[PDB]
């Protein structure tokens, strides 16, 4: 089997992409964020507190003819990002992009954190890191990749992610009509339950490219790229006025500014990013100061290839045996 589901930008600055699930009998649409950098797929639901649902869409179980409560089993989860979440746990018929899993683990929100609770365009997240990662206790739930990856024509995901535009998520097969030249593979370690993987090096415009090993993950779920601080350096350094500001939490630039590309290593292949990506707009409206997209990893305890380095590739999540990833120009 296949799927395929179109992902769509949260607001104007890609801050994030939701895609459509459908959760249930009859089916109950929610717009998910999938994340490749965690491993749960929970949901806004008629179990939230009333308080922390602003405009979400909601999954309810008594609605749905297919869900099962998992008894016993709780959830809790807690981002890189400081957010949260946390609750219960149903099996039930999820399908993405006509791919269709039963008995999938679908967590119900009980509590989330403000910063869910602000964003009404996310109604949940679809974890697509390793299982390995999923919080559900006393017993350990599958990701829906995993959950559907037997059934699937070939044991692989690709993520398409537009820049100021829709993209697409595929399941079980790649499609050759959306990319240009070779896709490069490149090894995956799963230690730490994500897919890592380590870059080959970095070039910052025009400039020459530089080799060295960038261990890092593959991530959907976060929005900017974060990289050492060495390399980080390096490429602001070429923005005048640019600077790392503690008030801001960040490298800002002057939005005046032309931003140069960056370019990052897959092997031998090389994945050029568009400086109009790193452009995150006003810290605050009105103004002129702008938020980089390349910000630094230290103090994170791991480098993170968000949306900014993955929307200017075609990237295949490869759940062989062996896990890989493919990176390809598009």
């Amino acid at each position: 089997s296949t799927g395929s589901a179109t992902t769509t930008p949260i607001d104007s600055l890609d801050d994030a992409y939701i895609t459509p699930v459908q959760i249930g009998t009859p089916a109950q649409t929610l717009n998910l964020d999938f994340d490749t950098g965690s491993s749960d797929l929970w949901v806004f639901s008629s179990e939230t507190t009333a308080s922390e649902v602003d405009g979400q869409t909601i999954y309810t179980p008594s609605k749905s003819t297919t869900a099962k409560l998992l008894s016993g089993a709780t959830w809790s989860i807690s981002y890189g990002d400081g957010s949260s979440s946390s609750g219960d746990v149903y099996t039930d018929t999820v399908s993405v992009g006509g791919l269709t899993v039963t008995g999938q683990a679908v967590e119900s929100a009980k509590k989330v954190s403000s910063s869910f609770t602000e964003d009404s365009t996310i109604d949940g997240l679809l974890g697509l890191a390793f299982s390995t990662l999923n919080t559900v206790s006393p017993t350990q739930q599958k990701t829906f990749f995993d959950n559907a990856k037997a059934s699937l024509d070939s044991p692989v995901f690709t993520a398409d992610l537009g820049y100021h535009a829709p993209g697409t998520y595929n399941f079980g097969f790649i499609d050759t009509t959306a990319y240009t030249g070779s896709i490069t593979y490149t090894a995956v370690s799963t230690k730490q339950g994500f897919w890592e993987w380590t870059s080959t090096g970095y070039a910052v415009g025009s400039g020459t490219f530089k080799s060295t090993s960038i261990d890092g993950i593959a991530d959907t779920g976060t929005t900017l790229l974060y990289l050492p601080a060495t390399v980080v350096s390096a490429y602001w350094a070429q923005v005048s006025g640019a600077k790392s500001s503690s008030s801001v939490g960040g490298y800002v630039f002057p939005c005046s500014a032309t931003l140069p590309s960056f370019t990052f290593g897959v092997g031998s292949a090389r994945i050029v990013i568009p400086g109009d990506y790193i452009d995150f707009g006003p810290i605050s409206t009105g103004s002129s100061s702008c938020f980089g997209g390349i910000q630094s990893s230290a103090g994170i305890g791991i480098n993170i290839f968000g949306d900014v380095a993955l929307k200017a590739a075609f990237v295949v999540f490869n759940g062989a045996t062996t896990p890989t990833l493919g990176f390809a120009s598009k």
